């Protein structure tokens, strides 16, 4: 019974566009976070800051969070490496030192040239990362060096516009070497996989703003996924979200956590009439302000070219396009 | 009596690396031949990292003679471009070398390396202090609508140490970033070419090169013949399988060819090689009633570009040996 909270172990919570939005914490994000009893985990793909630097970030924007909270890529690409390299295997590292200690944490070698003999190459956005620390890694890589990158997200986005990303340092070695790297956080389940095994939690959750990392992680991990609307995906990108992007639950911010689970779930709804026809989705009508979207996205999901939402009188008009969708 | 390749020709367009010298050795016979040609020696490189004084000046250790006028660059023919279709003045993001912004000053655009600074333009070359922040400056220039070139889309640069990252990464990470593409001003770009012969009125160019994508490309690009050379990058097998615009009109071992006759290196078929076209195979036999080692690859060439993959098989011994001694089977 109650709240969505409540009926999950733990949760598994994605920093960036989610708990704040860049210098400033989401709409009641600092109240939700403070009157839930499971276990709070925040999770990120960046890899430039270390567990503590992150957490120490949190508790400047009022939070309370240590290192022991934090899941980043740095440690599951870490814990992945580790996997499949010989204890104080050879590592040359791209990225921070926050990166080279996770290696080093793990009982591997951290390493920074191709005179250095390294096993494997390990990448994670570094803001001073030049062309002499590329090269180095190509020629590890042209070697047939094991290649992990932490994300791969072409942009960065920040105050002055949308910057380069780790995926674009990760596609100057892929044209350089002609190889893949494999990707270590999300969207791969191992990141999430290893957060809930931490502490053996039997019922986590997700909880993310991005479609492509945070939901379809949910998803290859197996596991439930809230959407929140505070950061990168809208409402109308979850309505047309392709099958292994879709998430379970639907918000608007971290205040859901406090809503019941199945008020935020995605599925029909009894203040929407929805009818699939030739081509269009038509929705008549018969709330925190999300069920028309719930119950738009329940119909599109169960039924190619993209069906238009078309509205079937005022009060489904008004509502489409308070979230767009016409 | 017959007349040299390089007499035919008021200018040669030579490529430096692959064809002129492989890093720290001069090719075979470069010096020596390059010494005697009485036609304008030009050198040209894609490469936007040394000036053209500093090319001259490497030319001038490993042997030969050469100034600065003497080398044409990938840099120089960006500038113009960027001067081609910017307002004097217009300020210019660098990602390269000084020297690559040096060329940019030289055409009356100002020379930049942040976004705070306007620039209308963006222009990238290869440097090797060049860092992510240098790409985020560009990254935010390029999106604000500023017009993007590249002296050349090489995924690695070829050095002592091994296979580097070319200026062709660096643009695959803005690709990435921006989502958008450069014009590339260096070869295969005709304009590089183009314009170099219009610097001294010549009126009977030929291009040389070890790189069909480049030099070749380019030359047919321009409308101007070319030399393809054995020593650099591309081997006889792709001169046989390259795709039209990527076929050169001679080819030979090294720039001694520049004093064979054009009528030995052309491409087309041969008197000591029969070539049969037929089932999927080119079948070649020694023939019936002086070779500098290359006929056959000039045969099977135009056998191949005369006429879905084919095959080359030999019809019978002397053959089988002289094709093996250039892979192709
Ligand atoms: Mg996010
Ligand atoms: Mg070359």
């Amino acid at each position: 019974m109650k709240s969505i909270a409540q009926e999950h172990d733990c949760l598994l919570i994605d920093l960036d566009g989610t708990v704040f939005c860049g210098r400033q914490p989401t709409g009641g994000a600092v109240q939700s976070l403070s009157q839930v009893r499971s276990r709070k985990l925040f999770v990120t793909n960046n890899a430039s800051r270390s567990a503590d630097e992150v957490a120490a970030h949190l508790c400047e924007l009022g939070f309370t969070a240590t290192g022991e909270d934090v899941v980043t890529s740095a440690q599951s690409a870490a814990h992945l490496l580790a996997g499949q390299l010989a204890p104080g295997a050879r590592v040359l590292i791209v990225g921070t030192e926050a990166l080279a200690n996770e290696v080093a944490a793990v009982g591997l070698r951290p390493v920074r040239r191709f005179e250095d003999r390294p096993d494997a190459v390990v990448q994670g956005l570094s803001m001073t990362t030049g062309w002499s620390d590329l090269a180095e890694a190509a020629l590890a890589i042209r070697a047939g060096a094991l290649w992990v990158a932490a994300n791969v997200d072409p942009t960065l986005p920040t105050e002055r516009g949308l910057l380069p990303g780790n995926g674009s340092m990760v596609a100057a070695l892929r044209t350089a070497t002609g190889m893949d790297p494999r990707v270590a956080g999300k969207p791969a389940p191992a990141l999430m996989t290893e957060a809930v095994a931490r502490g053996d939690f039997r019922a986590a959750l997700v909880v993310g703003d991005r479609l492509d990392t945070d939901i379809e992680g949910a998803n290859a991990a197996g596991l439930p996924s809230l959407m929140v609307l505070t950061g990168v995906n809208s409402a109308w990108d979850a309505v047309y979200a392709e099958p292994v992007r879709r998430p379970t639950y639907i918000g608007h911010d971290l205040r859901s956590l406090h809503q019941d689970s199945k008020l935020l779930a995605v599925a029909p709804q009894p203040g929407w009439q929805i009818d699939v026809g030739g081509g269009a989705v038509t929705v008549c009508a018969n709330d925190d302000g999300l069920s028309i979207v719930r119950a738009v996205a329940s119909a599109v999901w169960e039924a190619q070219r993209p069906l238009r939402i078309e509205a079937g009188d005022e009060r489904a008009r008004a509502a489409l396009q308070r979230w767009s969708l016409m």
